[PDB]
C-alpha cells in the first residue's frame, strides 16, 4: 500500500507532493550547476507482489565550463582539470607586462552547458 522512502539525489532534490503510498507521484530537479539524467519523476504502483516505484531516481551530474583560455604573456594561477559553476579562474600578467581587462573570469550556465563569464583579460 506503501513505496519505500524515496532515497537521495546528490546534488538534486525530491518534490513529495502528497505521500508515496500506491498511486502518488513524486518529481525530480537538480540543483542549480548540475543536469539531470534519467527520470524526471516516478509513480508508485504495483507490479507482481510489489508494490514500487515506476522509475529509478535520477543523476545530478556537474555541468563543467570548457578549459579556460590562455593568454599571451600571462599565466593562469593554479588551472584545474574541471571548473564548474561559481568557480572561477584569476590571471596574472608576466614581468613586464601590464594587464588590461577583467582579471578573473567565472564558471556560469548557459541553458544547461558550462560557460564563461567574459573574455580573458590582455598583458601589454
Ligand atoms: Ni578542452
Amino acid at each position: 500500500k506503501s513505496c519505500p522512502n524515496p532515497g537521495a539525489i546528490a546534488n538534486g532534490q525530491i518534490d513529495v507532493p502528497g505521500g508515496i503510498l500506491f498511486g502518488a507521484t513524486i518529481s525530480f530537479s537538480c540543483n542549480t550547476g548540475y543536469k539531470l539524467a534519467g527520470s524526471t519523476s516516478s509513480f508508485c504502483l504495483i507490479s507482481g507482489s510489489s508494490v514500487q516505484w515506476s522509475d529509478p531516481l535520477p543523476e545530478c551530474r556537474e555541468i563543467y565550463c570548457p578549459a579556460p583560455p590562455q593568454i599571451d604573456n600571462g599565466i593562469i594561477q593554479g588551472e584545474r582539470d574541471h571548473y564548474g559553476y561559481r568557480q572561477s579562474v584569476t590571471y596574472a600578467c608576466n614581468k613586464g607586462f601590464t594587464m588590461i581587462g577583467e582579471h578573473s573570469i567565472y564558471c556560469t550556465v548557459n541553458n544547461d552547458a558550462g560557460e564563461w563569464s567574459g573574455p580573458p583579460p590582455e598583458c601589454r
